[PDB]
């Protein structure tokens, strides 16, 4: 029996928004210290959950709603202070007027799109008919008037869609900021607390290896967007702008703003409006 | 719609034979340029085959019987000359007792099991009965006199289950070595020739980038091996080892064995004696 010790099965959100950070895994080695799985935000929150994960991003909502099973990383999380450019309302009307209007909830997100009911409900009083359905802003304004999107299909909608085609698109983070003057995070990086548990110094090494990955990614965010968009109908200032818009840290400040969103969201998102966020001790 | 280049859908085999390339592909930030695919070589020519990857390594039987639909990178392939190590015949008798005899054959090969029925037909004289199941040195020898392994379940039976318990390990490489005095190539790295018709540049920088990636990982092999030996049963020294006794090259003398090779297979593993390799040209300027 091969009984050596084996690499932690490790998450990675396939969006844009974590390109660097994949760029700072690879450059310092990192990624062949991890069993890595990418997919959208929504599955590998699912994938941690159910144990097919060690290690992880988690879309906030789905964190909280399992807090008492996962230990977030401490300083690095996705998040914003203001704009957030990738998750957005598109709207064909003033948000005033989708009150009754069937409003479109992309799959892939969890947060966002329980951000963007708080926002409609509690900031502008409009009680929608949501569904949920595969992120795609051209059949989702064929069959709604607005629609909620993260990752890379609200960058497009942001960046490009929108100015075509003459649509309002409503960035989350800046109205979350306008109504509470506070920063948003919309995913930490969590372990399974039995993992925490089992394995006190692979979860620091994890740790510590995305903190150094991510600081290179910041470090070099220029060679990031030059390489990423000859792939992307975005272009290199676009993208450079959209990394370092992206708030990557996870201190005092951004759980100020995660209290505060569990507090009005919690008690109708299935964890408690005072949930405990338990973060992982250093040495 | 966006309609904006995609980036190539490479394989890569997630045996310890590829991770130093890996460790290259990742350190160069070359997989930033690939939609990255890994599986077992066995795997990874099926869907490069039918369509499900643009790009990656093929072993060497499967890239035969579909030579007139797959474009061989030069100068990268997955070879020895003499030992290669991780491919091997595990045998509770010598070979010259196997006749008649049970043969496991790991699953997840398909140019070492060739070249193992090769040696003990054509060197050996023996025709044992044989079996395709997956890869498992303990279950295979209970229900037979000799196993055919590669990969990191052949490394395991090599360096450790071997010596512990008593069993002959035949090096696949030293054998064909002492048979032809030639090395050998398992697999090479082809892409689809469709798809190297439509993208010749994505092909040719992909191939350039595995170039890249493979000499940057001969000259850090220390450092990979340091630290992979901390997730196997395997220490640095083995891993070492192993990384610099596979050899990558793949110019006219690994050609010439690929050749020979085929050309004694062939007729019975369904492609010609003398199929033609296309390769991937170069550039004039
Ligand atoms: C921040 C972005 O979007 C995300 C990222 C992670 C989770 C969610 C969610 O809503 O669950 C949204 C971005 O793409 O920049
Ligand atoms: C060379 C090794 O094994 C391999 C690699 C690729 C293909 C095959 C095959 O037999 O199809 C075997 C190694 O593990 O070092």
């Amino acid at each position: 029996v091969d009984n050596s010790r084996t690499r932690p099965r490790v998450g990675h959100i396939q969006f844009l928004n974590c390109l660097p950070l994949y760029w700072g895994l690879a450059r310092t080695g990192t990624l062949l210290d991890f069993e890595l799985t990418k997919d959208t935000p929504e599955k590998l929150s699912e994938q941690l959950v159910r144990g097919d994960l060690d290690i992880g991003p988690v879309t906030l909502v789905e964190f909280l709603k399992n807090a008492d099973d996962l230990v977030a990383f401490p300083d690095i999380a996705v998040g914003c202070d203001g704009p957030v450019m990738a998750c957005v309302i598109v709207s064909q009307v003033p948000l005033d007027r989708l009150d009754g209007a069937r409003v479109a909830l992309g799959s892939t997100s969890r947060t966002s799109v329980r951000l963007a009911q708080l926002l409609l409900s509690e900031r502008f009083g409009v009680q929608p008919d949501y569904y949920t359905c595969p992120p795609d802003l051209s059949l989702m304004m064929q069959e709604a008037d607005a629609a909620v999107l993260i990752g890379d299909a609200a960058l497009r909608a942001n960046m490009i869609d929108g100015p075509r085609y003459g649509l309002d698109v409503h960035d989350l983070g800046a109205l979350w900021k306008e109504w509470t003057g506070l920063p948003f995070v919309f995913a930490v990086w969590a372990a399974r607390r039995d993992y925490a548990e089992r394995e006190p110094v692979i979860t620091r090494k994890v740790h510590e290896a995305f903190l150094a990955s991510r600081n290179l990614s910041l470090e070099e965010v220029e060679k990031v967007a030059e390489q990423a968009a000859r792939w992307e109908a975005f272009d290199e200032d676009t993208l450079a702008k959209y990394f370092t818009t992206l708030d990557f840290r996870f201190g005092a400040p951004q759980l100020e703003a995660v209290t505060e969103f569990a507090r009005r969201v919690g008690p109708t998102t299935g964890f408690p409006a005072d949930v405990k966020v338990e973060l992982l001790k250093p040495l």
